C-alpha cells in the first residue's frame, strides 16, 4: 500500500517511513509515499506530490527516520549516513533535507526539540530556511550556508548546500561538532532524539522524490 493519509506510516527494521503531511491544511494538493524496501542496512522509498497555496508554508515532510539509541551529543562518536536521491521535476519550490532534533530531556517528544538541526542537500525555487543566514560554514571541506531561526522553544540551525547533493555521504556529527565549537551548542546536555531524511514541499508538481537509498547510524 502507498502511504497517502496525513500520518500514514510504515516500519521496517530500524527505518520508519512517514507521509507526514503536517502542513496539508496550509494549501491544496495531495501526496503519497511509497516504500520500496527497508532493512537493517538502509531504506528506499519515493514520494509524489502536487501542492499549491500557502506559498511560504511547508506542506509536508515525508521522510525516513532512524531508530537508534538516544544519547547526549557529546557522547556521539559518528553519525555516518548516505543519501542517494533525485527529483523528476525540479521546477518546484521544495527542499531535500535531513532533520534532527535534540532536547535536554531524553524523553522529549520526538517531533520537536530544544534544537533542530537541518542539513539541506538541495533547495529548489529559492525557498529559504527558518530565520536568516548567519554564516558560511566549512564542514568536512565543503561550504554550507548556515541559517538560524527560532519558533517558540525550538531553535533551528540549517546548513544549506549551494548545489544539489544527490549522492551524499557524510558524518552528520561533523555538523554537531561545528555548532559545539563555533556556536556554543550545549552538546553535553542535549540528547539526540530524532534523525530523519526527506523533502519539504512548498509549491509545485506533480513531482516525485525517489530515494534509492538512505542509510544512517548513530554511534
Ligand atoms: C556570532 As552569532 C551571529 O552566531 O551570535
Ligand atoms: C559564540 As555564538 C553563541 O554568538 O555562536
Ligand atoms: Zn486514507
Ligand atoms: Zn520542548
Ligand atoms: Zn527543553
Ligand atoms: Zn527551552
Ligand atoms: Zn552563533
Amino acid at each position: 500500500a502507498q502511504l497517502c493519509d496525513q500520518y500514514a506510516t510504515y516500519t521496517g527494521g530500524v527505518y520508519t517511513i512517514n507521509n507526514n503531511l503536517w502542513g496539508k491544511d496550509a494549501g491544496s494538493g495531495s501526496q503519497c509515499t511509497t516504500v520500496n524496501s527497508a532493512s537493517s542496512a538502509g531504506t528506499s522509498w519515493s514520494t509524489k506530490w502536487n501542492w499549491s497555496g500557502g506559498e511560504n508554508s511547508v506542506k509536508s515532510y515525508a521522510n525516513s527516520g532512524l531508530t537508534f539509541n538516544k544519547k547526549l551529543v557529546s557522547q556521539i562518536s559518528q553519525i555516518p549516513t548516505t543519501a542517494r536521491w533525485s527529483y523528476d521535476n525540479t521546477g518546484i519550490r521544495a527542499d531535500v533535507a535531513y532533520d534532527l532534533f535534540t532536547a535536554a530531556d531524553i524523553n522529549h517528544v520526538t517531533w520537536s526539540g530544544d534544537y533542530e538541526l537541518m542539513i539541506w542537500l538541495a533547495r529548489y525555487g529559492g525557498v529559504q530556511p527558518i530565520g536568516s543566514q548567519i554564516a558560511t560554514a566549512t564542514v568536512d571541506g565543503q561550504t554550507w550556508e548556515l541559517w538560524y531561526g527560532a519558533n517558540g522553544s525550538q531553535k533551528t540551525y540549517s546548513f544549506v548546500a549551494p548545489t544539489p547533493i544527490t549522492s551524499f555521504q557524510g558524518d552528520v556529527n561533523d555538523f554537531f561538532k561545528y555548532l559545539t565549537q563555533n556556536h556554543g551548542f550545549p552538546a553535553s546536555s542535549q540528547y539526540l532524539i530524532t534523525l530523519q531524511f526527506g523533502t519539504e514541499p512548498f509549491t509545485g508538481g506533480p513531482a516525485t522524490l525517489s530515494v534509492s537509498n538512505w542509510s544512517a547510524s548513530v554511534q
